[PDB]
């Protein structure tokens, strides 16, 4: 439960951070910059959860559909296949969901944002980059909350396109403990930007939300992001 420690999870790894619990509406803040849960940060791919739901919700795409790689040099080898869109979401395969937001297009996207009330909820001119070089930005205390709807079927949106898109974020599967999350990072902003938002699903089938944000550099592991959650869910028992 402290608080300490968790502060001295994040002043090792010589990061500046806050990690954000949310358990039936009680938030918590844990962390070494307790001061970032309440500031704008771009939500980079952690922006892919909201795009599925209102992909899904209009019938842009299905579960099904396989998005073809037509041949374009992508940033990781491993993007380079023709995929669904739950295994570009689990490979946060931009280029997939780029294409996306295009079927959705532009009013249809910033009228969604902004009923959905998605961070500052602005989504400028470009319709397939707003969510990595701006103009949207979210807080971590409302990535948590929107998180928390989506674990609980309450975001406003069809309960079956809800459940799809928390089908595709099942992380971790131990114990009867169940990890849903959603990486993110922004790199080609300063300072880089780092996200993990989701859930934990306990074995009574309590929900706690997290969403843990963190300024980024290029030189650590991605892991840096899972193993500061999961040592710190370790330490205030919830897993
Ligand atoms: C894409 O917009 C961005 C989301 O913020 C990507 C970049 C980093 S790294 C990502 C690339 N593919 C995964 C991987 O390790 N491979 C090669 C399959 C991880 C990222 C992230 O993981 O937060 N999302």
């Amino acid at each position: 439960g402290h608080n300490q420690v968790i502060h001295q999870y994040f002043d090792e790894k010589n990061t500046s951070g806050v990690l954000v619990i949310q358990t039936d509406k009680k938030i918590n803040l844990y962390g070494n910059a307790l001061s970032r849960a309440n500031t704008e940060y771009v939500p980079a791919s952690t922006f892919k959860m909201l795009n599925a739901l209102i992909g899904l919700e209009n019938q842009k795409t299905d579960i099904n559909e396989i998005f073809k790689w037509k041949g374009e040099k992508r940033s990781f080898t491993a993007w380079e296949k023709d995929m669904t869109l739950g295994e570009a979401m689990k490979l946060s395969a931009v280029p997939v969901y780029q294409e996306l937001a295009r079927r959705i297009g532009l009013d249809l996207m910033q009228k969604e944002v902004k009923r959905i009330g998605f961070g500052n909820a602005e989504i400028g001119q470009q319709v397939d980059n707003f969510w990595l070089v701006g103009p949207l930005k979210v807080t971590p205390i409302q990535e948590v909350e929107f998180v928390s709807q989506l674990a609980h079927t309450q975001l406003p949106f069809s309960e079956k396109v809800q459940a799809n898109v928390k089908n595709m974020l099942l992380l971790e599967e131990s114990n009867g403990y169940k990890i849903f999350g959603k990486t993110g990072w922004a790199m080609d902003i300063k300072p880089q930007v780092g996200w993990l938002t989701g859930w934990v699903e306990q074995p009574d089938g309590k929900i706690v939300a997290f969403a843990l944000n963190m300024e980024m550099r290029s030189e650590m592991p991605a892991s840096i992001r899972n193993e500061l959650l999961m040592k710190s869910l370790k330490q205030l028992n919830i897993i």
